[PDB]
């Protein structure tokens, strides 16, 4: 397993001015990229079980006229506050318990009220200062809206300048609660509430010119189990494919029910892109035919010499007929994919192109490529280097573009060989190298990142 160290401890947090930069970094690149993922795998004797369970650290690569700065803290969440003062696991992560919520942030970075927050799943967000990676604490919201678990991936209206997200109220009564928040202010307003039985694990949503879409695949937890069980949190969801998918269609202006739709069953963490088109809704998804792929992102297994038991996900178009019928789908791409990104600021909730992604096919290794898939002319650009490992790939637009790939694609990737990671920044059109700025440690594999202007 030549990538092990990516799912390894990094214990090293530094502070530099300038990385050893290699090529030419656009002089119009004035901002900051944050990356978030987990970076401390064990506490003392005690070992995190899952990718997911690992402490959040944030990385910062900041940009001023060609030249890149990096720093790299773990998130001083009351999580790793209480891993580090005690030595003991202290708070309910995604798959271990110690021996009421977990504060670990570790999957995405996001601005709520003009203030930078690291996000998980439970219900509250963790500000940090941009300047410093510090952690200045739970960023509470200020209404009465019921959650126990939520997303890391908001969607954000630039036309209305309003954050969409939602949130579940896990009881014998529970509610998904779709909600936004207006610029310069920490109150959600609630859109809708769904009532459910069951509540599904959905990791992202879909959101058009006129709707959120929540895709609720049949990955479903009886929210006592959660209250009472023993286990960790993702044990008591089951998979139940009889169910189907079921596709809950909200007006987010004024939270009218559209309607819902179901499909065969199938299961997904990423959106990639959603839009109306005439009496139809189509949306995107990067697809797996099960849940199995949640046990196959166990740390034994992500660390084994069995890692081609890890199943492939796809891009799949699901189209909607508000008018009534079944929920078909038509595959965009051959490619198998993950951490999909696309234009998001010019092209999120309207007909695009390009996705961007990881290959997760296995033609030579696993998550060795970056891929740019062209929906229209089902074709797609390829960048990989011997016994390197891309993550997520971040668009940045260019100024005044006037296409839908004019820009950059930045991508932190663990070099195995080297023992070290660089950032990658590609041409978004010609999908080749422009410039890599070298880090002088490992970043672990981690999920999620945006850039900042
Ligand atoms: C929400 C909730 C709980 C905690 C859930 C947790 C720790 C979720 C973590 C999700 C993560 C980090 C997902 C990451 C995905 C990345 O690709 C209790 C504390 C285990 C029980 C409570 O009733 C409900
Ligand atoms: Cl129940
Ligand atoms: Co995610």
């Amino acid at each position: 397993n030549k990538f092990q160290l990516g799912f390894s401890t990094l214990s090293e947090e530094l502070d530099l001015e300038s990385l050893q930069v290699k090529g030419t970094i656009p002089k119009w690149l004035s901002g900051t990229l944050i990356r978030n993922g987990p970076a401390k795998f064990e506490v003392g004797k005690e070992k995190f079980q899952h990718w997911f369970d690992g402490l959040a650290m944030l990385h910062k690569f900041s940009f001023k006229e060609g030249k890149v700065s990096y720093a790299n803290k773990f998130l001083e969440s009351k999580a790793y506050q209480s891993a580090r003062d005690t030595d003991k696991i202290s708070y309910r992560e995604f798959a271990t318990d110690p021996c009421k919520f977990t504060d670990n942030a570790n999957v995405n970075v996001t601005k709520i009220a003009e203030r930078f927050v690291a996000m998980t799943e439970t219900p509250l967000p963790v500000e940090f200062d941009i300047n410093t990676l510090k952690t200045v604490g739970v960023f509470a919201y200020d209404d009465k809206i019921e959650s126990g678990l939520t997303t890391a991936h908001p969607h954000y209206d630039f036309v209305k300048n309003e954050l969409v997200n939602y949130a579940t109220k896990i009881s014998r009564s529970s509610n998904y609660n779709v909600y936004k928040i207006a610029d310069k202010t920490n109150h959600r307003n609630l859109i809708g509430s769904i009532p459910v039985e069951e509540p599904a694990y959905m990791h992202s949503f879909a959101m058009t010119e006129n709707y959120v879409v929540l895709v609720e695949y049949p990955f479903v937890v009886k929210p006592l189990d959660l209250l009472l069980s023993g286990k960790p949190f993702i044990e008591n969801f089951s998979w139940k494919p009889e169910n189907g998918t079921r596709f809950i269609i909200v007006n987010r202006q004024n939270g009218n029910l559209v309607g819902t739709y179901k499909s065969d069953a199938f299961f997904a963490f990423h959106h990639v892109n959603a839009f109306e088109k005439q009496e139809e809704i189509f949306v995107d998804i990067i697809a797996y035919q099960d849940s199995s792929i949640v046990n196959a992102l166990y740390l034994d297994i992500l660390r084994g010499q069995k890692t081609d038991t890890i199943p492939t996900s796809h891009i799949r178009r699901y189209r909607i007929p508000l008018s009534g019928g079944q929920v078909e789908y038509e595959m965009l791409s051959s490619e198998a994919v993950e951490l999909p990104r696309i234009n998001y600021k010019q092209y999120n909730t309207k007909d695009y192109r390009f996705v961007y992604g990881i290959s997760t096919y296995s033609a030579s290794d696993f998550a060795n490529q970056l891929v740019k898939i062209d929906i229209l002319r089902k074709s797609s650009k390829i960048w990989s280097e011997k016994d390197c490992y891309p993550g997520e790939p971040v668009f940045v637009g260019a100024p005044d573009a006037t296409k839908e790939d004019e820009g950059l694609i930045l991508s932190a990737v663990l070099d195995a060989t080297n023992a070290k990671s660089f950032l990658l920044i590609l041409d978004a059109t010609t999908f080749e190298e422009v410039a890599r700025a070298e880090v002088p440690h490992h970043i672990p594999f981690g999920f999620h990142g945006n850039y900042f202007e």
